[PDB]
């Protein structure tokens, strides 16, 4: 017997902020169950040369459970077949960030490899003059257009050193390699909200989160954003 959900994790996060590369690598834990992670992550390149917060939320859907039973990430991860997420956020100063992940299984242990170009960043903006602080919570919508693809949207900020807020829009592409359960395309869309917690220094990076996902949900539109 070989059925499992995800314990732990690692990931190797690369990439390059406005041309400059980074490159960090580290282990983390979860409950699949409650929807719990934390991660670890150490640059293997030096100090980061930007802001660490500009790698939230981007640092493992496997832990997440749906209001009834295991989430269409779950399932994936389960049977085998797995997914392929693409990202891109799109920032209020004409900034661009994109992230392509695959993962590997071996038992209740997950391999995370996240590819990420971001583009556009103005040289004195506060992510490449490292001066982000924060992240709001944050609602996703999720939306089946079709039996082997997720499509996620969300609104996303950072405070600033001002105290200001610097937003983005976010838009979440997953390709299932097997059709998900028709159960997954009648019960839609499905509305998670996140909380997330960051310590950082120039190398390192301990990251936690909590989510939940809520399904049947009525003039959620205005209200998630």
């Amino acid at each position: 017997n070989m059925a499992s959900l995800p314990a732990t994790h690692e990931l190797h996060i690369f990439g390059s902020i406005n041309g400059v590369d980074f490159d960090m690598v580290g282990q983390g834990t979860g409950n699949p169950n409650e929807g719990y992670e934390e991660l670890n992550l150490k640059s293997t390149k030096g100090d980061l040369q930007f802001s660490p917060w500009i790698l939230v939320p981007h640092v493992f859907h496997q832990y997440l459970p749906y209001p009834d039973g295991m989430s269409p990430f779950q399932a994936a991860m389960v049977d085998g077949s797995g997914y392929q997420v693409h990202r891109t956020m799109q920032f209020e100063d004409g900034a661009s960030l994109t992230v392509n992940y695959r993962y590997t299984y071996e038992g209740s242990h997950i391999k995370g490899e996240a590819q990420v170009k971001g583009t556009g960043f103005p040289a004195d903006g506060p992510v490449m003059t490292n001066s982000l602080t924060a992240v709001d919570s944050c609602w996703s919508k999720k939306t089946y257009p079709n039996d082997k693809t997720i499509i996620s949207t969300f609104k996303w900020s950072y405070t600033t050193g001002n105290g200001e807020r610097y937003r983005s829009t976010a838009r979440t592409t997953y390709t299932f390699a097997k059709p998900m359960a028709a159960n997954y395309l009648k019960n839609q869309p499905v509305y998670v909200f996140r909380k997330t917690e960051l310590k950082h220094s120039e190398t390192e990076l301990n990251f936690k989160e909590w989510q939940k996902a809520f399904t049947d949900v009525m003039g959620m539109d205005e209200l998630y954003k």
